[PDB]
């Protein structure tokens, strides 16, 4: 419940005063990537539910979506400051929840705008879920298409920058394996925010399409070894997080990914490695990295609180953080 | 043979003095688009031969390739200033020609460079070929990958600008239908060079992949009607110019495209139109547009020659152009 404590420190910290005495440098896992690279698909394989706007060919995530993942006895979801439990095993609840999320996303987008920086906050609890706080972000673009507000590209870059810029955020850089590395839009921003790769994890999606279309299966190995993209990362993972145009289920997608990798030239040849491979493996590394960064960040931000009290002399913000750092040490 | 006359005016005009008294404003069809959008694939369906470096996932066209297409009794290809006929019906000739083109492309790229502006010139003659002069260009990129020279992205933009900037060039804007319109790299340059769409033709490739993956088949109609991409064009065509990772044959690809479109929801519903559809249709429009622009350009460039002779007072350049404008009027 300490993930529960953490998240309440997070969403009472916002609020968002935003100043010298109150910086928000607490770890979140921030999911960035070109439009349709599969950011939301990765999120849904980790949350294990089909609940968010998702689809190929167009802009689907039009505002940030903050998901706190915690352990629980039933797969459930609740909005922030709400008591309604959506039962993620019931299709009627899933369908209702998809509608409720789309409606809030549409509500956030003001009249002459295409995208919003207003967050949608949701808790997902479930048996065996990794504990973590993620933020799914709008896909970065290069071309503003007809109907969109003219500023949309720069607004989307601005929303991604706002979250990657937090020095203790984990940057989960989602990279479409089915599209030439040279076509990538997000690489430059990722490289600016974390030049040395101290808090970035790299995810290559759609490797099944890569085999089904690409003329150099060694370039996949070159990517996963950090040798192709001009950026650094703590780790590199290859992943299969969907198939086709129609929404499948999480279990169908997980089966498909397992089949693909166990039949893939890349693993049987040991071109790339087994620990580098499924979303499950990515999940574990991301959770480890998130918790390590939380344990290395809270005190120094305890520290900040301490500095604030007197240096000058942040009220109940400091004591929620103090309760959490209390629990945190076993 | 007047296409033959034209081409010799072209490649004796280069040379390339490049000045006030000698601008090169003669029509060429200039094939531009993001890396792997399928520029070379379109060229090969029009030339009807598998001879050029081509493939998904990486940079394949590393220098401009000028192809003059003319009518002939046998499908043949010759390099500029060469007598060797490659018989495009013989696989040994095709294979040799692929090797010879790759070798010249590699020869053009200087030691610390990735791409070259040095052209490779080739004549392809054949029964029923459209008559035309095309220039296949390197794919525009957004991210310089490891191993490439650092300037490569700007050099590639510079090579494309050099050719689109000719005020009488037809810009053949090749646009990958399998990747979100918002991800497009080349749209902005196309919009700069021909803002009003007076000399641009728009080609949407990979519509088969679009059906096999994309979540809005109405967006294809919106693209072909000029209503999605922030650019203007004289016309819009949807096209299928390959399939998979292994090189098929031109005839296999043409069969595949015919099958796909005749079984496609888009044509049977008449979402988009039949004249808007195959590469063959694109071919005819591009040839018509090229010849119209030649007939509307040569005299005014006859005009230029005339101006040069005395205004001041370009030697045998003017008389080849004069011979061609002579023939040109039946
Ligand atoms: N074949 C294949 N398709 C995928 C994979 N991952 C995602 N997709 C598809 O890509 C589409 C766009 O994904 P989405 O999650 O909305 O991307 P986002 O905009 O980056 O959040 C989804 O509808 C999936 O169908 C994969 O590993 N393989
Ligand atoms: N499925 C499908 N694949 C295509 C189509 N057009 C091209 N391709 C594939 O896309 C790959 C990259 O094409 P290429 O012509 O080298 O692109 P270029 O870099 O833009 O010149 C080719 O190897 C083809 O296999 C199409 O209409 N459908
Ligand atoms: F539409 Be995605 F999430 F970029
Ligand atoms: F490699 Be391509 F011709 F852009
Ligand atoms: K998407
Ligand atoms: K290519
Ligand atoms: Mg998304
Ligand atoms: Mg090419």
């Amino acid at each position: 419940s300490l993930i529960d404590m953490y998240s309440e420190v997070l969403d009472v910290l916002s609020d968002y005063d935003a100043s010298y005495n109150t910086q928000d440098h607490l770890p979140r896992v921030v999911v960035v990537g070109d439009q349709s690279a599969g950011k939301t698909s990765v999120l849904e394989m980790i949350a294990q539910a089909r609940i968010f706007p998702r689809g190929s060919g167009e802009m689907m995530t039009r505002s940030p979506v903050k998901v706190t993942l915690s352990e629980g006895p039933h797969h459930v979801a609740l909005f922030k400051d709400s008591s309604r439990e959506f039962d993620l095993t019931k299709e009627e609840d899933l369908a209702a929840l998809r509608h409720e999320i789309e409606l809030r996303m549409r509500k956030n987008v003001k009249e002459g705008c295409t995208v919003s920086p207003e967050t949608i906050s949701l808790n997902v609890k479930g048996p065996g879920l990794q504990r973590m706080v993620l933020v799914d972000l709008p896909g970065v673009i290069n071309t503003v298409t007809s109907g969109m507000a003219p500023d949309t590209k720069e607004t989307i870059f601005s929303i991604s920058k706002a979250y990657m810029q937090n020095p203790n955020a984990i940057i989960l850089c989602i990279q479409d394996g089915s599209v030439d590395a040279e076509r990538s839009i997000v690489t430059d921003l990722v490289s600016q925010m974390d030049p040395h790769g101290r808090r970035t994890i790299f995810v290559l999606t759609k490797v099944d399409l890569a085999e089904k279309n690409v003329a150099s299966p060694s370039r996949i190995q070159q990517i996963i070894e950090g040798k192709l993209f001009p950026m650094k990362a703590l780790g590199y993972f290859a992943v299969v997080t969907g198939k086709g145009n129609s929404s499948e289920s999480i279990e169908a997608i997980r089966e498909y990914e397992e089949e693909f990798f166990q039949n893939s030239k890349l693993l049987k040849t040991s071109m790339l490695k087994a620990h580098q491979v499924t979303t499950r493996n990515l999940s574990l590394a991301v959770s480890d990295c998130f918790w390590k960064m939380v344990r290395e960040s809270v005190e120094q931000q305890a520290d900040s609180f301490k500095a604030t009290r007197f240096n000058l002399e942040v009220r109940e913000i400091q004591e929620k953080l103090d309760a959490f750092i209390e629990a945190l040490h076993q």
